[PDB]
């Protein structure tokens, strides 16, 4: 089952698609997501990313602190005390965050949906 893995599924209302975890088989090829930002809805399988963490050399969309947003490409992944943190470039500087901090926007989500998606 699918039930417990950590995904980046899409969120119908804007497109772009967060981390989560996949709660429920709601069966027909939908599933319950809870969000790490602790929302939940049904997404299709097609619309879920069996991706943990966010692959390297992905183009993602980092958040800064005062709600500015931009694209970066992912260099690296660190673990420390069991948390994920992703190292992300822009313009040939590199910028530690968070994985609450990196999503994924209707472009870069569908691009890895062939290799990544639960379609």
């Amino acid at each position: 089952s699918f039930v417990g893995l950590r995904v980046v599924a899409k969120w119908s209302s804007n497109g772009y698609f967060y981390s989560g975890k996949i709660t429920r088989d709601v069966g027909a090829g939908k599933y319950k997501l809870l969000f790490d930002d602790g929302y939940e809805c049904d997404v299709l399988g097609k619309d879920i990313l069996l991706c943990d963490p966010i692959p390297l050399d992905t183009e993602v969309t980092a958040l800064s602190e005062d709600e500015y947003f931009s694209a970066g490409v992912v260099k690296g992944h660190r673990k420390e005390s069991g948390e994920l943190y992703y190292s992300i470039e822009k313009e040939g500087q590199r910028k530690w965050y968070k994985r609450m901090a990196v999503i994924l926007s209707l472009e870069q989500g569908n691009r890895l949906r062939e290799q990544y998606g639960l379609g």
